[PDB]
C-alpha cells in the first residue's frame, strides 16, 4: 500500500522522462502524493498546523532561478512538492516553468489537478503552515481563476459554497420569469447535495416538487416533477 | 510491448481501487493512443482497412444503457481499449460515467479524446471499412429549433421545412417542448406570406397557455402570445 | 458464555457481555456503559509522566484517525463498531469518544450518544488528572475541541460566528437529518434563511422567505401562530 | 425460552458488578436490563386500571419500611433482589435509592432513579395502572421522587392542590395572544383533570380539541399533537 505509492512515483517519473510536453505523467505524480491524504491537518489557533513552511532560503533559490529556466530548475521543483505537498505556492513557481519552457499543456494540468485537490478538502483554502502563512497564497488564489446549472458547479470548484452562493444571489437579482427563478432554487438544492448536505437539501426537494404540483407543471414539463418527486424519498 | 502494458495495468488498479478517480482514467489513453502518430492508409470516402467494433457487441452495449452498473462500464472501457478508434465507445463510457454518479470522470473521458484529437486532427474526417465514420455526428455535439427550420425555410421551402418540423416532433414527449414546436409552425406560416392562418395558430395558443396558467410561469410567453393574436 | 472471577477472564466476562447487548439492542445504552466498564475499571492510577505532561504510551495512529473523520460525513453500523474496538484497545483515545457519539447522534441514537459523554466524565471524575496528560508525540488526551460538549437559530447562528457560512450549513444538514415534524423542519429551512440574509445574501433570501410566506399563508398560519405570518410578510419588497 | 439464560446471565453479572463495586452504578443498571427489556407493552387493565398481578405482601414491605432508619448493605441487597422478581414494583425502585442515598452512594441512586424514569417513559402507561388489589404501580411518594407549562402547572397541582393548579393555568392564559398557545392551554386543563381523576370530562375536552385542530388543518404541521390527541379521545 505504500509499495503502491512509489510504483506510481516511478511510473509518473517515466512518463515524463519520455514526454515532458505530455502531461499526464505530471498528474500521475500528485495522485501518488496527494490520494493518501484522507482529511486536512489538524488545526486550532486562527487556522494554523502543525507543519512548517518551506525553509525561507530554499524558495529563494527558485524565486531566483525563474527568470532563467532550463528543463533542470523544474525536476527539482517537481521533487520538492513531491516530499512537501501542502506547498501550494511551490505549484505555481512549477507552472511558470512549463509557461516559458513552452509545455502550456502541462502548465494548466498543474493547475487543473491541484484545483481538484483543493475542491476535494476545501478546508485547505483557509489552512496555514505553523508560523501563519497561507497553504494558498494570495498570489496562487488568482493563478486558479480566469447555462446558469453550469456557471455554479464550476464557481463551486473554482472557491468553496460561500461563493457558489453568492453567484446565485447577484444571478437571481435579475430574474422576471418565475420558471428561471424556480430553476435557480433546483440550483441551491443540487449544490447543496454536491456539497454533501443530502439532508437539508432533500427538504428544498420536498418543498419544490409540491410547488410545481400546485402549479400543474405536470401537464407541462413532467419530466421535472417525476425528477423531484424521486429526488424527495 | 511492456511499457505500454504497465501503464494499463497500473490505470486498471487506480480504477479498480478507486472508480470515482478521474486521473487512472487518463493514463488509460496514453496507454492506448500515444504509441500512434501517424493516423491509417484511407481510401475513397476517406475509409481506412480497419474492421470497425462488431455490429452485434455495440448494440448489447447500447442496450444496457437504463440498467447500467460497474460490470458494463469494464467491457466498454476494455473495448475502446483493444479497437483504439472507435471514439463512439468514449461518449458511452463517458454516459455510463455519468449514469453512475462519478461525473468527475465524465468531463474528463471527453477532455481526453479532445486533447488526443487537436493533436491528430486527421482522425475526425476518418471512417472505418464498412462505411462507419470513426466520429458519428452524434459524438461531435458531445464535444434553436426555429432557427434551425428557419433557416430550412429559407433554403429549401416551406413544403420540407414542414417536412423537417414533423420529424422533429416525433422525437418530442414533453409537452412544453411540442407546445413550441406549434410556436414554431406559427411563425414559418407567417414568414412564408400567409399572416392570417397564423393569427389563427397563435390564439389557440394563447389560449392553451392562460388554460394552464402559464402566466405564473413564462408571463413572458403568455404576455407575447397574446400579442400575436391581435 | 461463562462468568469469571479472575482479573483476566472477568474483564472479558464483562466484554462478551456488552458486545451481546449493543448487537441485540444498538439504540440502547447500558451495553455500552458496561463496556466501558470493562476497560477503566482497571485503571485504578493514572499511568506516570514525565516532561511536559507526556506519558510513555502510543497515540493513535493519526492515518487510522483520518480515515475516521473522512467517513464522518456518510456513517454506518459498520463505522461504528469498529470505532467502538478503537475505543477499546486505545483506553485515553478520548477524542474517538466524541466520534463515537457523533455517530450514534447522527445514526439516530441520541440516548446513547448523551450516555458516552456522561460515562467518559465519570472516569474524568474519577482520575481528574487525565485531563491534563498527554501520549508520547505530545498530542493530549483531552482536547479542548473534545472537552467543550463536557433551540436551534439560538445554536447555529453562532456556529457561523466561528466558522464561516459553510459550517453553519453543514450543522443545519445534521440536525433536518433527525426531525419527522413539519413545523421543526420548516423552522430549521427558515433558519437557513436568516442564515444568508445575516451573511449579505439579502436577494436569495427574499426568494426562501417568499416560498414560506406563501406556504404558511396557504396552511392556514395565520388563524394560529400568527406572529410568524405576519413577521414573514415584512420580508419581501 | 433461551433467552432465560441470557436474562440471567445479565443478572449474575450484575450481582457480581455490584458485590466487586456496590458504589458502582454499573452493576445496578444491567439488573434493569434483565427485568425490563423482556417487557415489550403494558399488561391488560381492568376494572378501575387493576391489573391481574398480585402486589408485594404489604407485610414484606412493612418491614422493609421497618428497617430504614437503620440501613445495611443487607437490607438493600434484598429490596432489590425483590424489586427483581416484581417487575413494577416501582416502590421497591425509590426504596433502594433511599437505601442508596443514605448509604452515601449518592451517584447510584441517581442512576437507580434515571432508569426508572427510562422504562416509564418507554411504555407510560405504566404510571396509570395498578395491581390487582388495586395499590398503584407508580405509587403517590414515588411520582414526587421522579419530579414550562404542564411543567409548572402539574408541579403545582402536586405541591399545592387541584384549585391553586387551576388558578395558575387561569393568570398563564391571561397573556396567551396566539391560538396556539392557548390552545395548548386548554390542553394542559384537560390533562389536569385526568390527573385529578375525572376522566370523562377530560375525554370531552380532548373530543373538542381534535375536532378543532382537524378543523385547522394541523395534520399537516404538528401531526404529533394531532395523532396524540386522537387516541386521548379514546
Amino acid at each position: 500500500d505504500r509499495a503502491w505509492r512509489q510504483t506510481q512515483l516511478k511510473v509518473a517519473e517515466l512518463l515524463i522522462e519520455r514526454q515532458p510536453e505530455v502531461a499526464v505523467g505530471y498528474r500521475l505524480r500528485r495522485h501518488a502524493v496527494w490520494a493518501g491524504i484522507t482529511a486536512v491537518p489538524m488545526s486550532g489557533a486562527g487556522n494554523k498546523t502543525p507543519l512548517a513552511p518551506m525553509s525561507a532560503d530554499m524558495v529563494d533559490e527558485y524565486r531566483a532561478a525563474m527568470n532563467a529556466p532550463d528543463q533542470g530548475l523544474w525536476q527539482r521543483i517537481e521533487q520538492s512538492l513531491t516530499l512537501a505537498p501542502y506547498w501550494f505556492e511551490g505549484h505555481r513557481l512549477s507552472a511558470e516553468v512549463a509557461e516559458k519552457l513552452g509545455f502550456g499543456a502541462v502548465a494548466q494540468a498543474i493547475a487543473e489537478e491541484l484545483g481538484t485537490f483543493l475542491q476535494r478538502l476545501p478546508a485547505l483554502r483557509e489552512l496555514a503552515f505553523s508560523d501563519g502563512s497561507p497553504f494558498l497564497s494570495p498570489e496562487c488564489s488568482r493563478w486558479l481563476q480566469p447555462g446558469l446549472a453550469e456557471e455554479v458547479a464550476q464557481r463551486h470548484g473554482e472557491q468553496g459554497i460561500a461563493a457558489a452562493l453568492a453567484l446565485l444571489d447577484e444571478r437571481i437579482a435579475q430574474l422576471k420569469e418565475p420558471r428561471d427563478r424556480f430553476h435557480a432554487l433546483l440550483v441551491q438544492a443540487e449544490l447543496l447535495a454536491q456539497e454533501g448536505m443530502e439532508a437539508l437539501a432533500r427538504q428544498h426537494y420536498q418543498h419544490l416538487w409540491q410547488e410545481a404540483s400546485r402549479l400543474g407543471l405536470s401537464h407541462w414539463e413532467p419530466g421535472l416533477v417525476n425528477r423531484l418527486e424521486s429526488l424527495a424519498a
